[PDB]
C-alpha cells in the first residue's frame, strides 16, 4: 500500500508487518578523556538488551512516521490568512488518520501547539477565536503522536518572511547541538550548557535592531515516559545523568526578549496529574467531566477544542473544579516579552543500549 496525496493512509497499512522505519541512528558521544561509547554498537549484551525492546522502539518509530508525514503535508499548506481553528483541525484530523486513532491504544498525545511571535509554547485556539495567521507571524507548530502510549514529541517553527532566518538557524543549531550532546551517562547540565553556548553565540537583525540570541531559561528538554509527555527529568539552560532506555524530548527556544516566559492569555491545555490517584466525585457535571478525561485521555494532555469534539458542553466550572481540586493542571501560555520573538525546535530521542535514535528525524529537520 502506498501514501495518498493528502496524506489519508494510516503508518500500520503503509507497514503490515508491523515494522516501521528506524529514526537517525547516533554511536554516542565520547567522555571526558575521549574514549568512545562506540563498544555499544558492537556488545553482544547492548544488541540483546536492545531487541528484547524492539515492541517498544517500534511503537515510537510508528508514532514518529505519522509525525513526518503530518508535518511534511502541514508545511506544503500552512499559510498566512487561515485562522489558527483552521489549522489545528486540518493537521489533527490528518494525524488521527495517519495514527489510526484508537481510545487510549493510539492516538494524539498533546493538543496541537501553534503559539505565535513573544508566546513560545502552550497555546492552541479555543472556540470563537478568531485569530488568523499573519505574514509577520512566527508560528511554532508543537504536536504529539503516540502508539501504546510511547510518545513523540516534536516541533518545529514557521515564518514566511525571511527577518527570522537567522533565528530558526540559531535554535535549530542549538537543538542539534543538545541531540549531538546527549547520550548514556551524559550530566543534564551538561547538555544544557552546550545548548546555551551555540544559541549565545548567534545574533540577528530583525527590522532594524539587533540581537543575541536567548535560550528561554523556563523551558527545558525532558525525559518522557509511557503516557507521561515529562516524566521529571529536565534539560536544563545553564547531578542528574541521562539512563540507558531513557526517552527524551530535546527542546531549545531562542529568544529576543528576556529569555524567560510567563503566563499569559486563556488557558487551552489541561493535563490529568499523573500522581492523581482516583478521587471520588458526586458533584454531577465535574464527575461527568472527570469520566469524560480519564476515558478519553487518560494521563495525556487535551485542550477545550477536544472536549467541544466530544459533544461536552457547559464544562467550564467542571474544569476549573478538577483543576482547584489538583486532579487536572492547567497549562497556560507560555510567553516571552511584549515584541519579542521565539522559535523552538524539537525532537524526540530514545537512549537505546547500542545507539541514540533521533527516532523524530526528518528530512526537513
Ligand atoms: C513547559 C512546561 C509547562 O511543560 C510541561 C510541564 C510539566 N510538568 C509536570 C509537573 N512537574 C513539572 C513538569 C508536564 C508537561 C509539560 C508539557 C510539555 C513539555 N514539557 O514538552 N508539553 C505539553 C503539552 C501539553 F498539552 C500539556 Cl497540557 C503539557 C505539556
Ligand atoms: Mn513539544
Ligand atoms: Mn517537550
Amino acid at each position: 500500500k502506498v501514501q495518498t496525496d493528502p496524506p489519508s493512509v494510516p503508518i500500520c497499512d503503509l507497514y503490515p508487518n508491523g515494522v516501521f522505519p528506524k529514526g537517525q541512528e547516533c554511536e554516542y558521544p565520547p567522555t571526558q578523556d575521549g574514549r568512545t561509547a562506540a563498544w555499544r554498537t558492537t556488545s553482544e549484551e547492548k544488541k540483546a538488551l536492545d531487541q528484547a525492546s524492539e515492541e517498544i522502539w517500534n511503537d515510537f518509530r510508528e508514532a514518529a512516521e505519522a509525525h513526518r508525514q503530518v508535518r511534511k503535508y502541514v508545511m506544503s499548506w500552512i499559510k498566512p490568512g487561515m485562522t489558527m481553528i483552521e489549522i489545528c483541525e486540518k493537521l489533527e484530523d490528518c494525524s488521527r488518520k495517519l495514527i489510526k486513532e484508537n481510545g487510549l491504544n493510539a492516538g494524539l498525545a498533546f493538543p496541537t501547539g501553534c503559539s505565535l511571535n513573544n508566546c513560545a509554547a502552550h497555546y492552541t485556539p479555543n472556540a470563537g477565536d478568531t485569530t488568523v495567521l499573519q505574514y509577520d507571524d512566527i508560528c511554532k507548530i508543537d504536536f504529539g503522536t503516540h502508539i501504546s502510549g510511547r510518545i513523540i514529541d516534536c516541533a518545529f517553527t514557521v515564518t514566511f518572511n525571511p527577518k527570522y532566518d537567522t533565528l530558526l538557524k540559531a535554535v535549530k543549531d542549538a537543538t542539534n547541538t543538545g541531540i549531538k550532546c546527549a547520550g548514556i551517562d551524559v550530566r543534564l547540565c551538561d547538555v544544557g550548557e552546550a545548548i546555551q553556548e551555540v544559541m549565545e553565540s548567534y545574533e540577528v537583525e530583525i527590522d532594524g535592531k539587533t540581537y543575541q540570541v536567548k535560550p528561554i531559561r523556563n523551558l527545558n528538554g525532558h525525559s518522557i515516559g509511557q503516557y507521561r509527555i515529562h516524566a521529571g527529568k529536565t534539560v536544563p539552560i545553564v547531578a542528574t545523568r541521562m539512563e540507558e532506555g531513557e526517552v527524551y524530548a530535546i527542546e531549545t527556544f531562542g529568544s529576543t526578549g528576556k529569555g524567560v516566559v510567563h503566563d499569559d492569555m486563556e488557558c487551552s491545555h489541561y493535563m490529568k496529574n499523573f500522581d492523581v490517584g482516583h478521587v471520588p466525585i458526586r458533584l454531577p457535571r465535574t464527575k461527568h467531566l472527570l469520566n469524560v478525561i480519564n476515558e478519553n485521555f487518560g494521563t495525556l494532555a487535551f485542550c477545550r477544542r477536544w472536549l467541544d469534539r466530544l459533544g461536552e458542553s457547559k464544562y467550564l466550572m467542571a474544569l476549573k473544579n478538577l483543576c482547584d481540586l489538583g486532579i487536572v493542571d492547567p497549562y497556560p501560555p507560555l510567553c516571552d516579552i511584549k515584541g519579542s520573538y521565539t522559535a523552538q525546535f524539537e525532537h524526540t530521542i530514545l537512549l537505546r543500549p547500542t545507539c541514540k535514535e533521533v527516532v523524530s528525524r526528518g528530512d526537513d529537520y
